[PDB]
């Protein structure tokens, strides 16, 4: 039961006739319900009238000064600051980029896909008069586009949306003024001198706090940048600070959360492989407009209470504070502000988790999926597509939603031409049957693994159980297995999000292992359990073995890189060198997964070892240098933190 929303007949329109059925797209954006009334009306006086506001310009007033005629000046600024920051909706703008963009869509969009029954409770939630806070997943540019459209469809008023700086130029920003969109400055810092703008901060708090007071819709990517890896990055903090910070208050009433997934076939970016190791623009754009890509699915997460979530967490137990150096130092080597900053970063990590997974699994997600992992020399049509059916029932067998709902056959035929620069498709002798192997080169593995990542956080959790039993291996200790198992999640705890936040990793492991006992993957003999010996169990566990290699290769490569480390370095000049390595041993042909030489999981490998405190970071001016720490100072320690990573790889 869903509903494309491209799709636009003669029934959809209230007028019938030759005429109308061939301006049926007219029609149609002719019978929305936006009229004006409803957005937000003199924000920027609203603005300046409030106290902080006014306290902001009155204390940069009495700094300027060496009788204090300067207010008028620092005003005039803030002023000058609220002019290319506040958002001017105008319907009539809204209508003609909703005629074109239907136009756009139907163009390099094969279709959109929305469930029904989750759009009625994002239409229950408009009913109440009440503020939203909209926050999906960054993919693709498509994404600004897409959320405000699916809403204009369904004839709900418009978001205002939290625009970067980027965007801002010359005659192109007042046209996403119109379209709601509000440019906000990033980093809060004008210049160094002085620090953060006391000035800027209350203008922007300002702002948010007045547009949340008329009972109107905002939209925020936590996702700074949008992922290149193909997997939701870390959480920002900063804009869900304020809208906490304004309920906190009482100036508020409540604030309604929906976590959005959107989920591409084949993103109209395409590969990412520049970014991901390190007249012309005329001819790229054009190319781009005229290929046609797959399909496009958005979920809306269910709605939850912010002033209901913020009070359940206040009925909670003392927060664990286990540092990941505390936790895994001992297996690998044998405030009162900081409370409510560690509060707005477990919301953001649990939006994210939450958005991440209602994001639906694409056709392309699994081909990727299975011909990287599953075959990765090659197969067979006839064989893939029996692969992709066993596959495609254990997606649904976790409670995940499908993009793809034709004929199993042709949805495989679909799916292989759209990763065309990857696969090959070749003819083997006295088989009246298509042979595919995918490209092993760094240029194009890199593509496969960004849409094979769709896929991986589905079955992140098993495979940290599947490496594990390898682990603990070279009958099975219920307990050692689960302890072994949650020292790999705090290992791989940097790259994606693996639990929510409120549940530890320990129980997490615990119940994943409990799914194994009800699979019959293990059998129970504190308890001691045995591995079942059948041909299609071992295939599954290999299968998720095989599905953490890039992960943990990368991690074993940049810790072998490690021992001839000398001298404090920059972080970006060591990024580089570090990346460097990696992209060495696959042109070597020393590594066994291209994959691992991808930028992301090099940040990750990094960012990783501060939090053990392999680096000590001492930072100044604006590059922070890396020390090496005093515990792994010696040669013997960076030999020890070697050969654990090791042992979960397999040899
Ligand atoms: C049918 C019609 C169709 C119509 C079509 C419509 C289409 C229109 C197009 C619209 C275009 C839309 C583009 C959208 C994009 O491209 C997305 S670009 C990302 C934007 N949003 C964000 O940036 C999200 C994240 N925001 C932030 O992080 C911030 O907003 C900044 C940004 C300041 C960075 O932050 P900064 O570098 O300053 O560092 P910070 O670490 O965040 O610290 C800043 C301050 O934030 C507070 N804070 C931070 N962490 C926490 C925390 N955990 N708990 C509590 N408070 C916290 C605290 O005040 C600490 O200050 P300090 O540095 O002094 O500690
Ligand atoms: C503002 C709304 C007005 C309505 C018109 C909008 C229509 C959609 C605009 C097209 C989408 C944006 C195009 C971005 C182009 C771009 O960024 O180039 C692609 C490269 O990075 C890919 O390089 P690589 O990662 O090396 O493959």
């Amino acid at each position: 039961g869903l509903r494309n929303v491209i799709y636009i007949n003669e029934t959809h329109t209230r007028h019938r006739g030759w005429l109308a059925r061939r301006l049926s797209y007219v029609l149609f954006i002719q019978e929305r319900d936006v009229h004006k009334g409803m957005f937000a009306t003199n924000v920027t006086e609203n603005v300046l009238n409030s106290s902080r506001v006014q306290e902001a310009i009155a204390e940069v007033a009495a700094e300027l000064n060496p009788q204090s005629k300067a207010v008028n000046k620092v005003k005039k600024k803030a002023k000058r600051i609220l002019q290319e920051m506040v958002a001017t909706v105008s319907p009539a703008m809204i209508r003609l980029t909703g005629w074109v963009l239907l136009k756009l869509f139907n163009s390099f969009f094969w279709n959109i896909q929305i469930h029904k029954g989750q759009l009625e409770m994002v239409k229950a939630a408009t009913e109440t008069n009440l503020p939203l806070l909209f926050l999906p997943v960054h993919r693709s540019h498509i994404d600004y586009l897409l959320l405000t459209f699916i809403l204009f469809c369904h004839n709900i008023k418009a978001p205002y949306i939290a625009s970067g700086n980027n965007l801002n130029i010359p005659i192109f920003s007042t046209l996403i003024h119109k379209l709601g969109g509000f440019f906000i400055r990033r980093r809060l810092d004008e210049t160094p001198d002085g620090r953060k703008d006391v000035l800027y901060r209350a203008l922007l708090h300002g702002h948010i706090v007045e547009l949340l007071r008329q009972q109107q819709f905002l939209e925020i990517f936590l996702e700074g940048t949008r992922s290149r890896s193909g997997k939701t990055s870390c959480a920002r903090a900063g804009l869900l600070s304020v809208v906490v910070d304004t309920l906190s208050t009482n100036v508020i009433p409540d604030i309604l959360i929906i976590p959005v997934g959107i989920s591409y076939d084949r993103i109209i970016e395409g590969h990412y492989n520049g970014e991901q190791l390190g007249w012309s623009v005329a001819r790229g754009v054009i190319r781009m407009l005229r290929k046609n890509y797959g399909c496009v699915r958005v979920d809306f997460a269910q709605p939850f209470s912010l002033k209901e979530y913020l009070e359940s967490q206040s009925q909670k137990p003392v927060s664990a504070l286990l540092s990941l150096e505390q936790a895994l130092l001992p297996a690998i080597l044998p405030t009162d502000e900081s409370l409510r900053r560690r509060l707005i970063a477990n919301l953001a990590e649990h939006i994210l988790f939450t958005a991440s997974k209602s994001c639906a699994i694409m056709s392309t997600h699994i081909v990727a999926c299975l011909l990287l992992y599953r075959h990765r020399q090659g197969i067979d049509l006839s064989t893939l597509v029996e692969d992709f059916f066993v596959m495609k029932e254990e997606v649904l067998a976790r409670d995940f939603d499908l993009g793809f709902s034709g004929n199993s056959e042709d949805v495989v035929m679909h799916a292989i031409q759209l990763l065309g620069n990857c696969v090959t498709i070749t003819h083997t002798s006295r088989n009246d049957e298509f042979f595919i192997t995918p490209s092993t080169t760094v240029p194009s593995v890199f593509e496969l693994n960004f849409y094979s990542n769709g896929v991986l956080h589905v079955f992140i959790m098993e495979a940290i159980i599947a490496c594990s039993l390898y682990a603990v291996l070279n009958l099975i200790s219920q307990e050692q297995l689960v302890r072994k198992a949650a020292s790999l999640c705090y290992l791989l705890s940097n790259e994606g999000t693996i639990s929510l936040p409120c549940q530890t990793f320990y129980q997490v492991c615990h119940e994943t292992v409990g799914k194994f006992i009800q699979y019959g993957i293990l059998t129970v003999a504190d308890c001691y359990l045995k591995v079942s010996q059948s041909k299609e169990h071992q295939q599954f566990i290999t299968f998720l073995q095989r599905l953490l290699g890039p992960l943990l290769e990368a991690y074993s490569s940049a810790a072998i890189f490690v021992h001839n480390f000398s001298g404090p370095v920059p972080e970006p000049e060591y990024l580089q060198k570090l990346h460097k390595y990696l992209i060495t041993r696959t042109e070597r042909n020393v590594a066994v997964y291209a994959e691992s030489a991808t930028y992301c999981l090099v940040k990750n490998a990094v960012k990783m070892f501060k939090d053990i405190g392999v680096f000590k970071e001492t930072k100044q001016k604006r590059v922070s240098v890396l020390e090496l720490s005093s515990t792994f100072l010696p040669q013997c320690n960076r030999q020890k933190l070697l050969e654990y990573i090791l042992s979960f790889v397999v040899l």
